[PDB]
């Protein structure tokens, strides 16, 4: 399994962007992926995390009601919309695959750098 993230940007404060989480290599079989990122410093934190059969999703409750993780079987992708974004959500944003703390992950994607300025 070979996760390849994009849509990272520059936008200010208030602006919105979607990331996308692209799976490759053994993709006929089923895992959960979940949003994770790093500031520069700082321990990585989870962001929210989404079932693939049932697409059952998790939250972080700093991102509550702002990012929304959904995915799409066909294209075997993951999705984070985020909305009103906030200078503190500026991170490098990392996807990660396993089954439903970051232990739950097998396979780490390379990350994508997302910039809110004030």
């Amino acid at each position: 399994v070979q996760l390849q993230e994009s849509g990272g940007g520059l936008v200010q404060a208030g602006g919105s962007l979607r990331l996308s989480c692209a799976a490759s290599g053994a993709t006929g079989s089923t895992y959960d992926m979940g949003w994770f990122r790093q500031a520069p410093g700082k321990e990585r934190e989870s962001v929210a995390a989404i079932n693939w059969g049932s697409a059952g999703t998790y939250y972080a409750s700093s991102v509550r009601g702002r990012f929304t993780i959904s995915r799409d079987n066909a294209k075997k992708t993951v999705y984070l919309q985020m909305n009103s974004l906030k200078p503190e959500d500026t991170a490098v944003y990392t996807c990660g695959a396993g089954r439903i703390r970051e232990s739950w992950v097998t396979w780490w994607g390379q990350g994508t750098q997302v910039t809110v300025s004030s």
